[PDB]
């Protein structure tokens, strides 16, 4: 009955703290793209830093740069890396060409890497997918139904896109102690060939429905959550795609309709409404 | 019985119109080719702008250029981010070395981006699946089969391939209006481990089918329309390709045959025929 | 009984003719790899054939070059597009610095998109899987069982491997003429998480099976050949790959059995002998 | 009863030697990141010695280049090919113009897959899902249940994961010798939509199943170990990944049970535990 803390958030994520350079690939893309251009900022630097103190490790190889002037060595290490290479500072005997020839190598190597990370963390595209605010339990042909609505925000389609209703709610072990429990509802059509406008998901609640019976009050009780998992492949980017959102107890509209998005155009020709998407239809009666 | 307005094209595309930077990537993949070459093309000149503008926002730095002149330093601006470097326009100081390492630096980061899309947009195939120009609904095995064939148009061959039939009509429902219902069709074979030539999907009509009595007026009246999602991975890209088609109820020859397409070549080999893909045989009574 | 023409080779490659710049991305990575390197190569010196044909179709505009010679625009075309610019061969005027940074624009979009097919014709990986010569028929757990046996070649796994064995044979219509049917046999075992080592795939054959009574000659005269398909996601590329080979009647070791693949070593550690890959043992009765 | 060698490593990893350029682009990827740098700076270096080599296979063309000396043509030949283009080490004539195009051409050639697999080695990402020491069979709903648990490191999830559980163990054919059989046993949940914290894989042990009445004993003596397969999609890297690991007779903690991993914060917040993870409570008799 009474209000309790959410597990999950409306947009899918967890409020769980875990407990624990090692995971450099993940850590890489997993970062914020201004940290992200700032690591690489940095070692394209640190390099310069090196070759200069290269070029200096030896005498005064390069030509037009004052000795021991680390400066000269380090914006000669730029031109020398980036392939500018203007022709005033300039490399000079056989060893500064070794070492210059090493540098457009790493240089060559620098980007090549650059470019590979800098279109991973680009290829990682959202589904645009749009979950309702609500979900509703409601009869539909004769059987109590839950269920929520997604539609996709863009002009291009989702294909073979499919979607997970899956409670999630405290139960008694047969022994021991209390877990919470992960149930995977059953759906009337979980899987979808293509989706470019709404879908409706349901889960009707008969006798195997783990909420079969359940309250709102047996519900909050049981402090039930439901998280829908939507995966698709994006026919826009060629590509996957994937999109979470979470439900609690107070968003169940009990006796709910969601109400229909299709709406025609004075053209008269017909469109998609989404207006409507959040508006739920409920039966009040007196008093 | 009365001709009506097509819900989806023989593209399989939609007539609805939704209603509705903000989404960038799907924007930037999304956009004819000729705007991008101008987006990216605009760009650049921006960035040579704004470089040109910092080595103006400080004294005359460079070499060669005319003071204030800010033409001067934007096509040095381009000489040194796109990393010719001649030798002519060149730098004076620490601070416009600095600069330049910086917009060498970008110009870096903006290859391998304008590379990244460059390809995103270039990995985003065709299958070349031709689609029968109409269906049939014939006997087949003693059983009134709706049913569409497809043919590969490339040498190479699409592989895991599958195929939805997928009913779309206006139906009552138990309470309320009118809705039209997504009925995903079963079919004899849904899938096939492999498809190079051509491949005869079909939907047998039995006590379970959606059109099990319907006959054109029916089906006229219930405004059905039939639509063919093909997908598979195709062997020719070493990736996956899509394939939409639409049907009418005008399209469906009732007592239709497909007509064989494997013809025998003069010099005896046996061979595919392209020819006949749209002919369907259909018998005549009297009168 | 008699010999006949092979539908499939020993590849899994089809003998049938079809019959038919219009599919460019599928030629691209279609095309040999000499055409490819041809066709690139080509390009880039018609591009700097336009250029130099640009930056003479104004006045001699760029300084060291002689006047109207073709020449010079050219090699300067190449060494402004590849962004070497050495110093000698240099623009002058407003208008020819326009066209390099336009040249430069190109040479990277050019670069960009020549990298693009060069990693896509490159990440198309074979799964260096191994297919038995042939395949035999033989009582197994007491039940004519149609088998055949394929092993990794890499020490890399392959990962939800899964195969399909498809019988192909001329069958005659309940009407009309005959036709050659796609039966894809049901197996013990179709997918495997992983599969690193040697695989016998194996289709029992019971009252439902497609050769279920069929003999050497019921099956000639059928004129049935059988197809493997493998594929799975190579662990090696972490990328799917697959691999097709064909069987003919002459092929089926009838009462054959594979032998043992597995062998120990003189160190005693056990190992994998692929020399046994093939060999087929039977049993042979008196005169 | 007594020890034995084992057939698989605690990572998943095989102990059978196989028997047996040829195989490159496997070969690359599969190649210690110093061997990798090592064959590409090698490449490098042998074009470079083969166009110096060009230079001078033709008179002196190039200025500033002492005559017959390979060193100044092969210092040039790096500066022509990296796009530096000092001024210094300039051609000469039409024939040493024409080299310098082909050498830019590869030079951008050899970037673009340099760069292409420097990106295929790179996107071959862990799951960094870990995986319990032990496992245990115990009680579980009043039926004898063979249990192993593992838990996501990342922050980020993986979805549409799934896991298998198979048993391998030497059997004796119907007829003939010892075969060690693959059995892929049956789980209360296989699939998962999401998985980023804790997960308790489970097989529950009844009449089918491979283990039933099997004891530690049984289970030794014949051979038994039991791999674990985990393959999902990481939210992270927006791409597939997978793990393997395996367990012995000896792990089995016989009536074991995992200790509740889910710890409550001082702030109140709840959170996950991993110093639990391979903990498993054991019920202790007398003497
Ligand atoms: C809603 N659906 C999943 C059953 C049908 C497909 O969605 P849509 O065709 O309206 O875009
Ligand atoms: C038509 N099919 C899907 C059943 C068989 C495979 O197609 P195909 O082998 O003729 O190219
Ligand atoms: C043969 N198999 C497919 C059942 C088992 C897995 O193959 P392998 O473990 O021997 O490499
Ligand atoms: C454990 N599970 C696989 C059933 C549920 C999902 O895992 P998680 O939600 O705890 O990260
Ligand atoms: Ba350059
Ligand atoms: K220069
Ligand atoms: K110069
Ligand atoms: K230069």
């Amino acid at each position: 009955p009474a209000r309790k803390p959410r597990i999950l958030n409306s947009d899918g994520s967890s409020n769980i703290t875990r407990l624990g350079l090692d995971d450099h690939y993940h850590d890489l893309l997993t970062v914020s793209w201004p940290v992200f251009i700032t690591l690489i900022t940095g070692l394209y630097l640190v390099t310069n830093a090196l070759f200069a103190l290269a070029y200096l490790a030896c005498g005064d190889v390069i030509e037009n740069a004052r000795p021991g002037s680390f400066t000269d060595a380090f914006f000669f290490s730029v031109q020398t890396m980036a392939t500018i290479g203007y022709g005033k500072l300039i490399p000079i005997g056989p060893l500064a060409n070794t070492l210059v020839t090493l540098e457009a190598l790493c240089g060559m190597l620098g980007l090549a890497v650059a470019a590979s990370l800098i279109y991973a963390r680009f290829t990682r595209p959202t589904a645009g997918v749009l979950f309702s605010s609500r979900m509703v339990i409601s009869d539909f042909e004769g059987k109590p139904t839950l269920m929520m609505r997604l539609a996709n925000l863009r002009i291009e389609a989702i294909i073979e896109a499919d979607v997970h209703l899956v409670l999630v709610r405290s139960e008694i072990s047969q022994e021991g102690m209390v877990f919470r429990r992960f149930h995977d509802l059953t759906l009337t059509r979980s899987r979808s060939p293509i989706f470019s406008l709404s879908w409706t998901v349901m889960h009707p609640i008969d006798h195997h429905s783990p909420i079969y019976g359940e309250t709102d009050e047996t519900l909050r009780n049981s402090h039930s959550e439901f998280l829908v998992l939507f995966t698709g492949h994006h026919e826009a980017f060629a590509q996957n795609v994937h999109a979470r959102h979470a439900y609690s107890c107070d968003e169940i509209i009990w006796g709910g309709h969601f109400v229909d998005v299709f709406t025609t155009l004075p053209d008269g020709r017909r469109a998609l409404d989404l207006g409507k998407f959040h508006e739920i239809a409920q039966h009040h009666h007196h008093h």
